[PDB]
């Protein structure tokens, strides 16, 4: 179960299964531990009120490639099969389930989220049978309780040389806010005389499905392959149609077309990859890693991550700064088209932030705490993070300057990182208050730390202040534009306070209480605003031991990690590196839980921070203040022979690290 | 029947009559054979889910010129008038019925929709008496079966100086999309205090109506005037009160100084203008094509026709490469402000065309085969055309860098055609596929012959995607910008094949099959990829009796005539000339149908084909590649003593052409 390359699960366990996804950065598909069966299915981009928190959330959708299958009559049941495996390919994204029914026949099936075509699903079935048998194979549409208003429809669409039977479903998201088109079909190898007829049944107000017979005889395969498209009023004013559109088209370029366009893509996001010798498992667990981001996010868009991605409804698909401190870093140095997406959901969203600001009496861009589709706040407002925790601003600032350090793209920083860096700097400009000793303080916040809520001078909060201040001036020098000179006057004087034994303050009540996650070790890295080692180090050593084990985030130890390579200490980075995310792994594929021992998979916040410990911490890879990748000095893990980090920076160089 | 500038029917027959249409560009207004009745009446830019497709459509709207007239208590028919007569003055778009009612009264109606403004219809009738007579007259406003929830006013808007009863009607289109209004008044000479006494009749769940009876005393004049405004949601966001803000506007504005302004600007739409001597009918002809171009389209707006403009619902009122091969290069000759509305259509719709390549997996912008509100794909899903016909991309490249070629307008290009010929060019760079010798192939096309579907290599198909990638990057050049080499080697190496008679080769399946329209000639015209004169004649030999008589659109002679007058070939390129729209014509009025014998006018494509082989072809215009308008060698038909072309070119040249 160490393959570099494939997690594999022999006989799920039902009683102790937590599904992978395939995703395309548009839709996610999770699996069920159930033959042909998926469990979830999640559509970025398609947000209604729905359950948790009385905000925007992601909607369970339609599980659009669930089938059944019968051979002479008797159902596919996982107590009559054996030898049942399933295999997740990370080089292509492909979920695969394998299984013998009784001694009839072997049964393959494969799924993707094509990787080309944000809206497209396909699912290809191998049959090979040992003695003459009949298939029915059935396709079923059931509406999930969460849409409403459904309709089932079903048509024949035929031209001299095709039927293209499509199985469509329209429904509602809760309120209304959006329509939900899907429309699948079955691609057959043997031509339009010869495939199956395909009957329709609506037997269920919430459940449509198509099926057919086809007799396969002794030592012979039938393939078949199921196409859906999956779109909302949220991508398209007409999904209905649309749906129908798209199913006929990738019906029409046919199974091999669809595959090789996924590989090509899958293969050029696998240029940026990251190589372990000496340890198989630490391999494999990387490269899960980096395949859930490359699953979660899609170049050339203004898509952003949820903390969770598309392997479910976790924090109900918002965006947080999860996205600019945790996941975009590693993915601007391995793939800076990635970064460019999620930067460009901020300054798509820079109105909406102008106006949280100007409704809680500030100035420029105040950045939602959680973001959906408008770029207003979403945060439940039982949690007094969305009123009062500010650093996101500065998060998202601090995302756009790096955007512009790595790429050197002047042109993007006068049309994009501009506009959010003076925003975003004119809040906090009106934000700090000059108290009489004229040092600028900024007061009632919920700190990084969350469990210090309503506090004054958060560590962190004031650092992200100073950067985004030093960051939109020295943009407006760089492009050649006058910036106010009290954001450097102010960036010079915002407090950050130490205690008596000279070690950071988190912020202003702050004596030794448990913290939920890094605040103050967060101004090493990623502020670097701290780089004396005696004080980075003083700073780990008060508060290491602050996080306790249970109900914390995987936001912390990732940095303990990273911080300690960057102090050349191999033993306590190796330590920190295992502890960040080895305690929060679900079976049967090692899924990251958000917390230690937790059930709530896959947290990409937490593959994210673990990226950044390999790559700018075992790989010792820094964005340099003057502009591109630069390598600090950094250590291995003792049991690891050789690091290889491929395709980093707009150079697509490589770096290999050894003892 | 030959005038030069009037249409005109003795004794319209219902069983065999085909109404002409009267229009702005924004309304048309299609003729019935009845008396003081309108067939169809149909607004620009309103779509909702109507009948064919089961996508957008134009809706059919109120019939608000609607008027029953009677003397002496007896109805107005067809069957108790006699001298009836209609007439369409294409000086001026007025439609005229006038007859004789028995031994009362000669009776005279003239309407017009308003040329400046958009959305006022006017309607004018004259009642000439032998004798005394009372008149009943009423003015219906019936909600056509295509709109719901009705609702039927009527109201006085006073002051000291007038009395304008409005009969106003809002209703909805099918979905609830889209909400229209009309709102109608009787204008009168005679002034408040004499005018007539209007009622008002609620009768009916769809009609409600206002009414007046007159005395005329034998050998004299009465003259009123019906005035109606018609708007939408999709033009305003208060359609309601901006319809009888209009109707009282026009009201106070009065009959002369709206005919007036009416006048003027038909005046100015004619002064660009074609003359044959030596033909009469031709000359009526080619008026007619021109009268039809100017009032389904708009200078100063972002409309586009659809293939049968404001004529009725003909392919739902959708915007296809029609305008932009078809109708725009005659247009832009002419009208080049005619011209720039037709492209600004696509400019406000590069988002969408962005969101199309997306959703399909490409790059850049895809124009969708068919265009409505958004510029989203809008093909019914049972025409493979919508998903695979993508030449329409390449089509809108061509449109935007000839509007610069003739106009040299560098501010419109940095803002409007390098946007568009950037992002096509992106798409087509992302569409082609580089085979193992070095050459790009546009594989699983429909090809413009649509016969052919999901074929690869289409001669126009990959013609269209080479102009595209060599004007774009002509385009980069003007604006001192380096477009991307990539261009170029591949606009360079895209397949253009030939069979072993050396002829043009329409697709990589193509043999000898009928084909539907113009393909492989096309690149002779417009695309001038090929220029060799012997290479042109090959084509058009073996090509020619490739396009059956039945079921083929006006889409293929015109060019074939333009290409023959080109080889200075008369006979031929007036047989051609002649084809292209004679065996198409509809009476009484020679309103051209798409297809030979059809009857589904009015086909403004076929017309826009046509206007092109009597401007490029026998007047030899061209649009210059370095610029401007030129002229290459050409021949009139042996029977046409004189061309003469006015108004061509931003310098509004005129070219006269004899034997
Ligand atoms: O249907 C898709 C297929 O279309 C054919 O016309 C092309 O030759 C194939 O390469 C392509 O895979
Ligand atoms: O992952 C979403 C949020 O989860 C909370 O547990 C953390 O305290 C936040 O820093 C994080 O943004
Ligand atoms: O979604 C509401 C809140 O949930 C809490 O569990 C998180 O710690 C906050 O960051 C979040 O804002
Ligand atoms: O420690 C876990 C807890 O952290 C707090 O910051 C959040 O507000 C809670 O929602 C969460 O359950
Ligand atoms: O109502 C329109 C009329 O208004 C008068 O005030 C003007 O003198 C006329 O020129 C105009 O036609
Ligand atoms: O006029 C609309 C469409 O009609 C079809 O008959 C032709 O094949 C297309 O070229 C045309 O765009
Ligand atoms: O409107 C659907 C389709 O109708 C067909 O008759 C035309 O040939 C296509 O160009 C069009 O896309
Ligand atoms: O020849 C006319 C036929 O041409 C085909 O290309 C279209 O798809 C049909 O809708 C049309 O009736």
């Amino acid at each position: 179960h160490q393959d570099p390359w494939k997690l594999s699960a022999d006989k799920p366990d039902s009683n102790n299964y937590y599904g992978e996804t395939v995703a395309n950065g548009m839709i996610g598909i999770i699996s069920s531990p159930e033959p042909l069966k998926v469990k979830e299915v999640v559509l970025a981009g398609t947000y209604d009120i729905y359950k948790r928190g009385r905000v925007s959330s992601f909607i369970p959708n339609y599980n659009l490639l669930n089938m059944k299958l019968a051979f002479n009559g008797e159902s596919v049941q996982t107590y009559n099969i054996n030898n049942y495996k399933q295999e997740l390919d990370m080089r292509n994204g492909a979920f695969t389930g394998s299984f013998q029914f009784k001694d009839l026949a072997t049964v393959t099936y494969s799924y993707y989220a094509l990787r080309h075509l944000p809206h497209c699903i396909m699912m290809v079935v191998n049959i090979n049978t040992q003695k003459d048998t009949e298939i029915n194979v059935e396709n079923l549409l059931e509406t999930p309780s969460s849409l409403n208003n459904q309709q089932n429809y079903f048509q024949n669409i035929t031209n001299t040389h095709v039927n293209i039977p499509l199985l469509t479903s329209v429904a509602f998201t809760p309120t209304g806010r959006s329509k939900i088109a899907v429309s699948n079909t079955f691609l057959f190898d043997e031509g339009k005389k010869l495939q199956p007829e395909i009957l329709h049944r609506m037997n269920d107000a919430d459940m449509h499905a198509m099926s057919f017979d086809k007799k396969i005889k002794a030592g012979k395969t039938y393939s078949f392959a199921l196409i859906g498209s999956l779109i909302s009023s949220d991508h398209i004013n007409d999904p209905y149609n649309e749906a129908e559109r798209l199913t006929i088209y990738a019906a029409l370029e046919g199974k091999s077309r669809l595959l090789n366009r996924h590989m090509q893509e899958w293969n050029s996001l696998w240029q940026s990859d990251i190589q372990v010798e000496g340890d198989p498992q630490a391999q494999q667990d990387i490269r899960s890693m980096l395949y859930h981001l490359y699953s979660f996010t899609r170049k050339s868009t203004s898509l952003s991550p949820s903390p969770m991605g598309l392997s479910g409804l976790g924090y109900n698909g918002h965006v947080f700064w999860d996205t600019e401190i945790w996941m975009f870093p590693p993915m601007l140095l391995l793939h800076p088209e990635i970064a460019k997406s999620m930067i460009e959901y901020r300054y798509q969203r820079l109105d909406a932030a102008r106006k949280k600001a100007a409704i809680y009496g500030y100035d420029g861009a105040m950045f939602p705490w959680e973001s959906a589709d408008s770029g207003a706040e979403e945060t439940p407002v039982n949690a007094l993070t969305g009123a009062f925790e500010h650093h996101v601003t500065g998060d998202v600032a601090i995302a756009a300057w790096q955007y512009y350090l790595v790429t050197g793209d002047k042109e993007w920083l006068k049309e994009k990182g501009w506009p959010i860096l003076k925003a975003t700097a004119e809040f906090w400009a009106s934000r700090v208050e000059k108290n009489d000793k004229g040092e600028y303080e900024i007061k009632n916040v919920v700190a990084a730390d969350e469990w210090a809520e309503n506090i004054d001078n958060n560590a962190y909060t004031n650092g992200t202040a100073i950067r985004n201040l030093q960051y939109a001036s020295k943009c407006a020098t760089v492009l050649g534009v006058i910036a106010p000179k009290e954001w450097t006057l102010i960036a010079d004087k915002i407090l950050i306070s130490k205690m008596s034994n000279g070690v950071t303050r988190e912020h202003d009540s702050y004596t030794d209480q448990n913290i939920k996650q890094a605040d103050a070790n967060l101004l090493a890295y990623p502020l670097k605003l701290i780089t004396d080692k005696e004080q980075i180090e003083r700073d780990l050593k008060y508060y290491q031991t602050k996080i306790p084990q249970s109900d914390t985030p995987a936001m912390t130890q990732a940095i303990f990690s990273l911080l300690y390579s960057r102090l050349e200490d191999s033993d306590q980075a190796y330590h920190w590196f295992k502890d960040a995310y080895q305690p929060n792994l679900n079976p049967p594929f090692r899924v990251i839980s958000e917390c230690k021992g937790g059930t709530n998979p896959y947290f990409s916040t937490g593959a994210g921070g673990v990226l950044q410990a390999v790559i700018m911490g075992f790989g010792g890879l820094d964005i340099d203040a003057a502009g591109g990748i630069k390598q600090v000095k950094s250590v291995l893990p003792k049991n690891w022979k050789k690091l290889t980090i491929t395709g980093i920076g707009i150079e697509k160089k490589t770096f290999v690290l050894t003892h």
